[PDB]
């Protein structure tokens, strides 16, 4: 369904060689690199995300700065401020290039809908646990391209990957 809308609806999202994403409410890696590119892409757009992640962000960074913030729940509101809450994919897409910027819950009401996937790889060693978030699996209706592997100055090996909908 992604040409039931006109703007360009995107996920990104940072995920381990293993395809973990999530961990413990959080991301289980620190990766300056994948942050600073998340940033640049994201920058002075909306971003669209699932109420766990919205609680997850520090409060450092919530909401994040420069961007729209949009928070899918099924509740009234939240207690934490600085969100415009939703009570589906469908409402924050419309009116509108939209980031679903996570977590899997979200990204999985996204992906039929999307256009673009911007997806950081990270070479850490991550097996998969029972309670994980795992990233989204792309099917046939993807095409891709991917970058070098490059060297985090923590000295994670990452990457990233590039796809748009054939
Ligand atoms: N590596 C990355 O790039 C990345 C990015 C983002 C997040 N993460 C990680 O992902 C994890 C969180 O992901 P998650 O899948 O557990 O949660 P999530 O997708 O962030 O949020 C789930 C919540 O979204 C709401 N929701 C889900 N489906 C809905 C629907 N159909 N209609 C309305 N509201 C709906 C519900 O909120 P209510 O309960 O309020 O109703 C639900 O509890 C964390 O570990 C986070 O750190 C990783
Ligand atoms: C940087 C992680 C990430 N990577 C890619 N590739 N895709 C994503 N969807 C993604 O999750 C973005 C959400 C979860 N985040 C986060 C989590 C933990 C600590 C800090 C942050 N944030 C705060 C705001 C910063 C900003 O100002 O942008 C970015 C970092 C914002």
């Amino acid at each position: 369904h992604h040409h039931h809308h006109m703007t360009s609806v995107g996920l990104i999202w940072a995920q381990s060689t293993s395809g973990v994403i999530g961990r413990d409410g959080g991301i289980p890696w620190r990766l300056p690199e994948d942050l600073a590119h998340f940033k640049r892409l994201t920058m002075g757009h909306t971003v669209v995300m699932g109420r766990r992640t919205w609680d997850s962000l520090p409060a450092a960074h919530r909401p994040l700065p420069g961007r729209r913030n949009v928070v899918v729940t099924r509740q009234t509101g939240l207690v934490a401020h600085g969100a415009q809450v939703v009570g589906s994919l469908e409402q924050a897409l419309s009116p509108a290039a939209t980031w679903v910027i996570g977590g899997a819950q979200i990204y999985a009401l996204a992906l039929p809908l999307a256009n673009r996937c911007e997806v950081t790889e990270v070479d850490v060693d991550l097996p998969p646990e029972d309670e994980d978030a795992l990233a989204p699996v792309l099917d046939q209706t993807w095409a891709g391209t991917s970058g070098e592997w490059l060297v985090s100055r923590s000295g994670l090996r990452y990457r990233m990957h590039s796809y748009r909908r054939l």
